[PDB]
DNA sequence: ATATGACGCT
DNA sequence: AGCGTCAT
């Protein structure tokens, strides 16, 4: 009783653009603004392969991983915007530096750890403190909130709009906080709500990008918030919200679950949603899932979460794949030789940025394959020295590390047939 | 037939 | 080190 950890002692925010990529093509191309439109690659291959799509094409059904011929047919008027192609590959440059734009601003305000291309998480509890004893005890006006979510509110007995339905649950909020005390744990997410929407004013108004977020206790709570209410409004997820939130929330749904050891907690334990992992002991689940996933489990349907917010703004490696999907399959030693160099050469204009920029030497060099029928994303990955930031050595060494794979007593002939080719620059120290 | 990045297990 | 999982 007296002795119970809550979780609450954390802020941590997770921001995330929203249809990023769209939004970078919007920006450049004002023909593109407020219309239903979508990113693609290769527009050879039935249109090209969707994806990011704006909320005006979602509308209609148009969804990421779709043909481009596929979404004209839901969305007739969908405008496209392609992808740059450099070497005979998709080239993502505009919006890597679209990122940088971003997590920038982001960094002004507090620690972020890069997530994603679109998305950083963010520990304002340093942020929220200090802001507290700036407002020497004054109350906070739902003025400084003006696109902030409380979920789980309004509640009872008092409107059918979306954006009336949003101030009744902020003035519920906002009249039932305890600014009388700084412990609150509530009061902590407001004040660090209040920081969200100004760094998301200086994100637009610096960048012309307009994002969601989430505020809560811990990165899995606020990434579930930050996906309530897209586009363009933020969500505080107090620890209160987690019984009701979590009583239908699919298991699905929450971080590092959507995936195989989501399934069997799913067929395992025979339940539906996240709040009925709350009925079993720790015990029980660390002898179903591992001392690791059970103990994090048991917390978890708590909205307890512990993983904490590395500072890093900066990617840990940096690769460059291509897929050969059919009968594209490389199956000579020529192509083999030709789409490394392809890779490697790219690869060299982005370490040598990265070494002017940030400071840093790549050290080794991992060379990643697929053959043709193999299931898993990766068939094999080899290693070696990355010495010289040179696109012809490193698709050399790349090429020593992965003929032995050729199964094919042909000199210039190669199987299996390749279906990815994969350089990635990792092992980084200080220059 | 939809290019990447972080991390855990052994 | 090499493979597997999870994610955008
Ligand atoms: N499977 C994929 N393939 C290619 N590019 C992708 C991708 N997933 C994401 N991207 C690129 C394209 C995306 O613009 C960006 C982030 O994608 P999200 O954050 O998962 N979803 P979005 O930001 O598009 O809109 P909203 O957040 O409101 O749902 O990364
Ligand atoms: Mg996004
Ligand atoms: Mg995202």
């Amino acid at each position: 009783g007296p002795h119970m950890a809550t979780g609450q002692d954390r802020v941590v925010a997770l921001v995330d653009m929203d249809c990023f990529f769209v939004q970078v093509e919007q920006r450049q191309n004002p023909h593109l603004r407020n219309k239903p439109c979508a990113v693609v690659q290769y527009k050879s291959w039935k249109g090209g392969g969707i994806i990011a799509v704006s909320y005006e094409a979602r509308a209609f059904g148009v969804t990421r991983s779709m043909w481009a011929d596929d979404a004209k047919k839901l969305c007739p008027d969908l405008l496209l915007a392609q992808v740059r192609e450099s070497r005979g590959k998709a080239n993502l440059t505009k919006y890597r530096e679209a990122s940088v734009e971003v997590m920038e601003i982001m960094s002004r305000f507090a620690v972020i750890e890069r997530a994603s291309i679109d998305e950083a998480y963010v520990d304002l509890t340093s942020a929220v403190q200090e802001r507290l004893q700036k407002l020497q005890g004054q109350p906070i006006s739902a003025d400084l909130l003006p696109s902030t979510y409380i979920e789980g509110l309004p509640q009872g007995p008092t409107t059918v709009q979306k954006e009336g339905m949003r101030k009744q649950g902020l003035f519920q909020w906002l009249d039932s906080l305890q600014i009388d005390n700084l412990t609150s744990p509530d009061l902590q997410l407001t004040v660090g709500a209040v920081i969200v929407e100004e760094m998301r004013a200086a994100i637009e108004r610096e960048t012309g990008f307009q994002c969601s977020a989430g505020i809560s206790h811990n990165k899995v709570l606020a990434k579930l918030a930050c996906g309530l209410n897209k586009p363009n409004r933020q969500t505080l997820v107090s620890h209160g919200s987690v019984p009701q939130l979590f009583s239908q929330m699919p298991i699905r749904k929450i971080r590092s679950l959507g995936g195989k050891l989501g399934a069997s907690v799913i067929e395992i334990l025979g339940i539906e949603y996240m709040g009925e992992l709350t009925q079993f002991t720790e015990s029980q689940l660390q002898s179903h899932f591992g001392e690791k996933n059970g103990s994090w489990l048991y917390a978890m349907c708590r909205g307890i979460e512990h993983d904490p917010v590395k500072p890093r703004q900066l990617p840990k490696t940096i690769g460059c794949s291509k897929n050969f999907p059919g009968k594209t399959a490389l199956a000579t030693r020529e192509q083999v030789q030709w789409w490394l160099l392809q890779l490697a050469q790219e690869l060299e204009e982005r370490l040598t940025k990265d070494r002017n920029d940030n400071d840093r030497v790549a050290t080794q060099l991992v060379v990643s394959i697929r053959v043709q029928g193999d299931k898993r994303l990766s068939s094999l990955r080899r290693c070696c020295a990355l010495t010289r930031y040179d696109a012809h050595k490193m698709s050399h060494d790349a090429f020593t590390v992965i003929k032995n794979c050729n199964t094919s007593g042909i000199q210039t002939e190669w199987s299996p047939p390749l279906t990815m080719l994969f350089l990635c620059a990792t092992k980084f120290s200080a220059s």
